């Protein structure tokens, strides 16, 4: 199988699940086996904000200090002075992966005990927020992670199903539309021309993630999430196993 040859061809473990929302057709591969989330959770995140705030509201200024900045900041160490909305801060986490950024839109909403309340509430039993800046440690605990299945569900679940009204669901799409992080991931593994919205994600262990949706021309949209490990902790990445990965997707649904 081609999954198993990515894996040995890259040195790392790869976790697959796509779902084709027209026919119900998926591809499976570790689908419940779980990963470091990593960034991935700032969608979910978003997700969670937007279900709790009217628009108007993303529009409160939240005010942060040099303190609050972290490993990658971005967008959000160019504004400690003036602080930045919340509808800024989601634009920061979903499209530049600002690490501040996300901490600051989860102590808005309650931290990670919160968040995970609520991804409880929309079905979501997998997915384990723990911590804010979910921290390296050790591989097997299941603290900050979810699985490729779940991910799929939740992202589907926020985005293409209802678990936001359709103004909201909108600005979600659009930010991840947009996302400036994946370019040689998920998106380098689709047809030309093809809208995709996406969150990526990487962590120590060689830990590297892309969630999506993907439309065709027409007809309706393929959720995936395609998460990656490796053995050592200082292991890097090679963000071209996350597209190879995605052509064996969609060789398999086209
Ligand atoms: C998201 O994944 C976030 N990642 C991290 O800050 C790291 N770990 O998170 C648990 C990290 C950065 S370097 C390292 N050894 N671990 C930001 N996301 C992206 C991304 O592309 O989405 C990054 C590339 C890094 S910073
Ligand atoms: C945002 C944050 O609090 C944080 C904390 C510890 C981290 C450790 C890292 N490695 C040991 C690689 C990488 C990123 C990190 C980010």
């Amino acid at each position: 199988d081609d999954f198993a040859k990515l894996e040995e061809q890259f040195d790392a473990k790869l976790g697959i699940f796509a779902l084709d929302t027209g026919t119900n057709r998926t591809v499976a591969y570790r689908p419940d086996e779980r990963f470091a989330f990593a960034s991935t959770i700032k969608a979910l995140t978003v997700g969670v904000l937007l279900q709790q705030k009217s628009i108007e509201d993303l529009n409160q200024r939240i005010t942060y200090t040099r303190d609050d900045l972290v490993n990658y900041n971005p967008i959000t160490e160019k504004h400690v002075d003036t602080g930045m909305t919340l509808k800024e801060l989601a634009d920061a986490s979903l499209r530049y992966s600002d690490n501040a950024a996300q901490n600051l839109i989860l102590k808005q909403i309650g931290g990670p005990e919160s968040l995970k309340k609520e991804l409880r509430k929309i079905g979501d039993e997998v997915t384990n927020p723990e911590r804010f800046c979910p921290n390296e440690v050790n591989p097997g605990e299941t603290q900050d992670t979810s699985t490729a299945r779940a991910l799929v569900t939740s992202l589907r679940a926020f985005a293409l199903e209802d678990k936001l009204p359709s103004e909201k669901r909108e600005l979600l799409i659009d930010w991840m539309k947009r996302n400036t992080t994946g370019d040689a991931l998920i998106r380098a593994g689709v047809p030309d021309g093809w809208e995709v919205a996406d969150k990526t994600g990487a962590a120590s262990y060689g830990t590297r993630n892309d969630i999506a949706i993907i439309w065709p021309p027409k007809g309706d949209p393929v959720v995936l999430a395609v998460l990656s490990s490796r053995d050592k902790k200082d292991a890097k990445y090679d963000d071209k196993l996350i597209a190879e990965a995605t052509k064996v997707v969609m060789k398999a649904l086209n």
